[PDB]
């Protein structure tokens, strides 16, 4: 696979809110193109992105990013007036930094993570409806070496629902046996969850990937998750297990039982999935 | 003890059967079910058959989590791969070492703390299962992993252990000294938080720090939700003595409604200090 | 910055348990001087503490302690009989050790960490009503050579409030740009939270600062807490993002709506904070 590169990149994207179909909210990189959820941003550890960022919409909204840089001016608050007025528009500024160590002797850690965005004014001065109607998207930050995916998926389990779907609507993701398949999972609204994947895992730490023998991490197919969490992980579909309909869903009795489930579709190189009948 | 380099293929019959009170239990032999399941122990490279018998008049499955398993082993009615009332099934479970792959990254092995569990009974996600007593522990071991003394399974199951009336329990006993390994499962719709007195393990794959360059948080408190699993050694009495030693959920209402027990431990001579049930 | 020296002193201290207003309690090192949380205790692995503690309530109270090394006799539960009697007197002693390699072959984990006290008897033997009330402190042990702070702060959710507070009253924390800043985190009760820090970030590891560069921990600014967990860090206040009032708060969105939100207020070296107003 490939290996991200050292960053230091300035990067300009333009940003919209959006009104979708039955109240919902998103975040989209063209006019009249906005998803649940958002654009997945992607930059290298070094990175400043300017975000042009412009609300179409008729209450203030903001952009709210976790782990990385940014001044208080982007904090994408109503307490610092960071929010966007109807209609209006402000770039919005997020930098990055690799890690490395200070002149004291300590390590600063770098920014190379899982991360999100979400709006933090709309309905409360903390985004609960902003967050509840679709307002949120995915950020991944690379440090240079890692390594790069075929394909990354987005799961956000937004209060009772994943990606503001319909119960039992998925969505599904498809890939081929040996693929080098991402996952980012985030976490939004009041309640708990517990992600699992069926037939695959992955390590608790940065990457989702051990580093080496010496790695510690324990290696996990079901993780806890609450509001605003973010993590993610890189596994190779249908590794030492084969092609197939795997199950992803909260294990939360309840809430799997109520739709909060997807699959994972493996497929085998002529594009079949053995036993799946849909 | 140390654990050896795994590659036997293993055989094993297993049952789910009907337990008193609306329960349902697997066991290794017929009328020897029990909550929670055999406990089932491999080594890295192994391969185990589980011969498996449906005992009831419902349908049932076997999930296991983070072993290697083809599709026709994933146990659930979506892939055809549960067992009708009164049927037979050989689910197949495999293993593998850690090693770097060609493309020069590491792939992770299968050591760690895992469990199985019903996928069909009462709902298609094994609700009903699950919450009858239908789960128990796996644990998969790397070459080299310390081998313990003794080890025990504690299931958080809804608000309560093991299946277990409130207050019942249950108590582990040990010697001061003993390493002991705890297996610790979540299960059903609630989350938890599993607190051990005068004991503390590392949070990561063994709960044992690697050594002094193992950065992993050293805890005696662990939040954990349904179908979470994690395990530990601790030398009991380390350090602290003899005692009888609570262990419980730390949700407040959970512990005040009885989701708590006592990890035992005696002197060499069996005396447990001040111990007065 | 300061270091952490080798310990292994034997320390003393009385504590008492008071009645405070509105039916709360408290500990605190001098009578009259109880507070909610309970006062510091900071330990060098191997440090004994000796803890002089009288109970001044008309209600049977006790200490019990996460993380540290004590006899059962020390357990703090009326189960053992190590609560305090209305007017009693008991020391309670809690030890500490520095890690280490058993004579078996495998490796001690030291006492180092962040860690706490509470009540185990008032309400029920599990200190419901105790917890609830305001019985609950912070505890840190530090390793030989560990990074010591400017200040350190301690916030512990305790069902829906933040360090037993009336709903939006903080607490708030100040700092200035540059300060190294120790947060002790501490979660009570019956409910789960995420708790996020705006415009700074942490290791989810023993210290929250990464170790090097092989250190696989993942960095974070959010992180999900039950009943009785405890974890901590440190960070450099305003490192990367500058002067301004930070948002902490748990991330549960009734939960934030409802009041659970503090600032961490880092200042110019002048001492302004640009964009807030008191
Ligand atoms: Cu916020
Ligand atoms: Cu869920
Ligand atoms: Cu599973
Ligand atoms: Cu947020
Ligand atoms: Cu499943
Ligand atoms: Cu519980
Ligand atoms: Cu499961
Ligand atoms: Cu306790
Ligand atoms: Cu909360
Ligand atoms: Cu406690
Ligand atoms: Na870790």
């Amino acid at each position: 696979a490939g290996a991200a590169p050292a960053g230091g990149e300035v990067r300009r994207v333009t940003m919209y809110a959006e009104r979708l179909a039955g109240g919902q909210m998103g975040y989209g990189l063209e006019k009249g193109k906005a998803s649940i959820p958002g654009p997945l941003i992607e930059l290298n550890e070094g990175d400043t992105l300017h975000v042009e960022f412009e609300n179409t919409m008729d209450v203030p909204v903001s952009l709210h990013v976790h782990g990385l840089d940014y001044e208080i001016s982007s904090d994408g608050t109503k307490q610092n007036k960071s929010h966007v007025e109807p209609g209006g528009t402000r770039t919005y500024t997020w930098r990055t930094h690799e890690p490395g160590r200070r002149a004291d002797g300590t390590w600063r850690a770098g920014s190379a993570g899982y991360w999100h965005y979400h709006d933090h004014v709309v309905g409360t001065e903390h985004g609960t409806g902003g967050i509840r109607n679709g307002l949120y998207g995915p950020v991944i930050v690379r440090r240079k070496g890692d390594v790069l995916p075929d394909a990354t998926h987005t799961i956000v389990f937004n209060d009772a629902t994943i990606n503001n779907r319909p119960a039992h609507t998925g969505p599904n993701f498809e890939a081929t046996v040996g693929d080098r398949v991402e996952i980012v999972m985030i976490t939004h609204g009041e309640y708990y969850h517990t992600f699992h994947m069926h037939g695959h895992r992955w390590a608790d730490n940065r990457t989702g990937m051990l580093t080496g023998p010496d790695d510690p991490s324990q290696v996990i197919d079901n993780k806890i998750c609450g509001p605003a969490d973010s993590f993610g992980f890189q596994i190779i579909a249908g590794e030492g297990v084969g092609a197939g309909a795997w199950m992803y869903h909260c294990h939360v009795q309840s809430h799997s039982d109520m739709g909060m489930v997807g699959l994972f579709l493996v497929k085998k190189p002529d594009g079949t999935i053995p036993g799946y009948d849909p």
